[PDB]
């Protein structure tokens, strides 16, 4: 395995999800303010 | 200072990049489809 491994993974895993599901709310939030 | 590094960030430094601007459109696509 890695050197860190659950150390890093412990804030890479649940961070790229965060920013993946953060983008979608950005999404819809600009096309429910379209109209 | 590690096995990748090199071949690793050529391929996640943009990848984090593409990840939010195509979530974002996803999220924008379905908002559009709301009301």
């Amino acid at each position: 395995g890695g050197i860190f491994s659950a150390e890093f993974l412990k804030v890479f895993l649940p961070s790229l999800l965060l920013s993946h599901l953060l983008a979608i709310g950005l999404g819809i939030y600009i096309g429910r303010r379209l109209t």
